[PDB]
């Protein structure tokens, strides 16, 4: 299984987006993530206020490892994987 | 063999492009893809309504693995590979 | 040795720039590549009219594998390697 | 554990940002990094004036390896990992 | 040790930046690099006229391998590593 998380520049602060409407609910909880819908968007998302680095470390503890990272617009995105 | 899939940000929702007009039709069918031609294009494309994460998880079951991910414009691209 | 190939978006269609004037003439021929200059082009380029995926697949048969992929401007670039 | 460092082009000169305010102070101490808040921000950043190459080599000695690199806007970002 | 090399699009031609002013002179010489300070730059840079592909191959000979590639602005950057 894969995981996509992102953050808007600057990377040193949050919030960090950690999931879509169908993300594993137990994982989102383990990260202290909340479900919300930002106005202007027509989809729900999970987020945490922690900067990306903090979230990457937490995910390592749950078995996820970073495969790739890229930028698009002013968004930094990380693709994680787990057997 | 390789596979290129993409999506425009936001990455939490679809649609997700999963093929060119020469794509393996059996795989496109297993992904639940549909063929269409956007206005202004002289070529067809396969796409699904599921967000990128869901599509990666499905491909992982088909034997694919993400080698790389990148951004170009407002588009997110994943290059997958299967032995 | 390394290889660099590219294409402008959309990624679904060609052409695909598969080499520079110093590229292996053998390799360029197995991929059905044609050399040329693009007016203003003080240099040459090898391309094929196939979309990136087709090309990536053919290069695989020749021992080349994708190490990295990135976007720059409206251009997608793949970096392949071979023992 | 993961580490995120960055720099603005040109990549040949500094400064290089080596951490947020929750960064390991011992590690920061070791790179000879300094803390400062830049006009426009509201949070602190650790940084060195050495260019990225020197920083990557210093981090290699500490057991950190580069997992990925990417540009976003005018910023180069490197994601490093350590067992 | 790490290495950072780059080039402006188009990637088919050079020059290719191969180092900063603190770069290993001995390594710079095996590449046949030259030193120069571009106007409007408060720093020196080592370059070669060879397009990226040739430099990548020359560096493979000396024990360097590509870890990541990315684009920032009109520049393509390669991060190479050597045990
Ligand atoms: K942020
Ligand atoms: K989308
Ligand atoms: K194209
Ligand atoms: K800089
Ligand atoms: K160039």
């Amino acid at each position: 299984p894969y995981l996509l998380i992102s953050t808007q520049i600057r990377m040193e602060v949050g919030p960090t987006m950690v999931g879509d409407e169908h993300s594993d609910p137990e994982l989102m909880q383990q990260l202290g993530a909340s479900k919300r819908r930002v106005l202007g968007n027509n989809f729900y998302e999970y987020y945490v206020n922690d900067p990306p680095r903090i979230v990457l470390d937490k995910l390592e503890c749950r078995g996820f490892r970073v495969l790739s990272m890229t930028g698009v617009g002013q968004t930094l995105v990380w693709c994680l994987h787990k057997e």
